[PDB]
DNA sequence: ATTATGACGCT
DNA sequence: AGCGTCATA
């Protein structure tokens, strides 16, 4: 009763670009805007492969990891634009370019947790007593959250898809608690407000759109934030979350979507999030260890208390690529070649990253794929990352792989490789 | 031949 | 440390 905890001490949102690398290309070239169109990497084998897909697209069944020339099928029009090559690899850099104008925004309001290339959580927990005690007690108008969804509403005792959301938000506004500074409710949508204002900010300095979540929580910010995109933003209450989750399918939700949300569904005989709430938290623990178990228990219930962590930028910067079928590395000298294409992109963005960030990466990770293995990485080894030249940090990864070849011959390579991974990490202030 | 990443858990 | 899981464009 009164001593149980109700997970709504904080506001957390979940801000994600819509269809993102489709977005910065569509801002560099006007033709592709309003368009079906998609981002694709290389293009020799069967058009290249998808990596976004704009939403006029995605309504002819276009999807990521589809190959172009697949995609042309269901989308004869389909317009194209195609990740940058250097080096002899797909280069990135335009996107993680085009990420850091949104994050820069978005810190402007709070702390924010980068949690992709193109999503940040916030923490507005303090920002929503300052709007709070900002606005006196006054009521809020439906004028402030003009793209704002509330979960589960309208209902009670229209055919449009915006009267329907106004309808919502009306219900929702016209129950506001708006005299009581704690009222968890109010605070969400206080957090709404701020979150429709970051939205603008991002769009108007970039031009990129982006849909939001705001709830209580990491979980269900990133759950509400994919309810209505594109282009907007959803708040789901503490409220909402039983007939929210009554049928939620269990891998929806974050963590789950793999082999553990997998094994709760086979071992519990369950299919929807709601129906965790059945079980003790010791009968969550027994099946899913102590740490997940006690996570099911109160996640079902709504309820999580992963903090947004103050962290803006990468922790680690990698360069890898596939070798895929028949171009699979076999000489001693292809492998070399590779190790010294990756590594002079590493020593470029090491170099940029010291620059712009004030630090020094001091360990170097070299992973290989071999040919056969069905894992993404065969082998991980580490060395030490003690100066930012290309040169010897290719020699070096060489070295510490080198006795992987199971050839006899030194000059062939065997298994073949099919895919090299360079990784920075272990960052120290400079 | 689904590619290029990146965070975090386990032992 | 090296490996595995889960995640996103
Ligand atoms: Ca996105
Ligand atoms: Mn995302
Ligand atoms: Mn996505």
């Amino acid at each position: 009763g009164p001593h149980m905890a109700t997970g709504q001490d904080r506001v957390v949102a979940l801000v994600d670009m819509d269809c993102f690398f489709v977005q910065v290309e569509q801002r560099q070239n006007p033709h592709l805007r309003n368009k079906p169109c998609a981002v694709v990497q290389y293009k020799s084998w069967k058009g290249g492969g998808i990596i976004a897909v704009s939403y006029e697209a995605r309504a002819f069944g276009v999807t990521r990891s589809m190959w172009a020339d697949d995609a042309k099928k269901l989308c004869p029009d389909l317009l194209l634009a195609q990740v940058r090559e250097s080096r002899g690899k797909a280069n990135l850099t335009k996107y993680r370019e085009a990420s850091v104008e949104v994050m820069e925004i978005m810190s402007r309001f709070a702390v924010i947790e980068r949690a992709s290339i193109d999503e940040a959580y916030v923490d507005l927990t303090s920002a929503v007593q300052e709007r709070l005690q900002k606005l006196q007690g006054q009521p809020i108008s439906a004028d402030l959250l003009p793209s704002t969804y509330i979960e589960g509403l309208p209902q009670g005792p229209t055919v449009q898809k915006e009267g329907m959301r106004k309808q919502g938000l009306f219900q929702w506004l016209d129950s506001l608690q708006i005299d009581n500074l704690t009222s968890p409710d109010l605070q969400l949508t206080v957090g709404a407000v701020i979150v429709e204002e970051m939205r603008a900010a991002i769009e108007r300095e970039t031009g990129f759109q982006c849909s939001a979540g705001i709830s209580h929580n990491k979980v269900l910010a990133k759950l509400a934030c994919g309810l209505n995109k594109p282009n907007r933003q959803t708040l789901v209450s503490h409220g909402s979350v039983p007939q929210l989750f009554s049928q939620m399918p269990i891998r929806k939700i974050r963590s789950l979507g793999g082999k553990l949300g997998a094994s709760v569904i086979e071992i519990l005989g369950i299919e929807y999030m709601g129906e965790l709430t059945q079980f003790t938290e010791s009968q969550l623990q027994s099946h899913f260890g102590e740490k997940n178990g006690s996570w099911l228990y109160a996640m079902c219930r709504g309820i999580e208390h992963d903090p947004v962590k103050p962290r803006q930028l990468p922790k680690t910067i990698g360069c890898s690529k596939n070798f895929p079928g028949k171009t699979a590395l076999a000489t001693r000298e292809q492998v070399q070649w590779w190790l010294l294409q990756l590594a002079q992109e590493l020593e470029e963005r090491l170099t940029k990253d010291r620059n712009d960030n004030d630090r020094v990466a001091t360990q170097l990770v070299v992973s290989i794929r071999v040919q056969g293995d069905k894992r993404l990485s065969s082998l991980r080894r580490c060395c030490a990352l003690t100066r930012y030249d290309a040169h010897k940090m290719s020699h070096d990864a060489f070295t510490v792989i080198k006795n992987c070849n199971t050839s006899g011959i030194q000059t062939e390579w065997s298994p073949p490789l099919t895919m090299l991974f360079l990784c920075a990490t272990k960052f120290s202030a400079s």
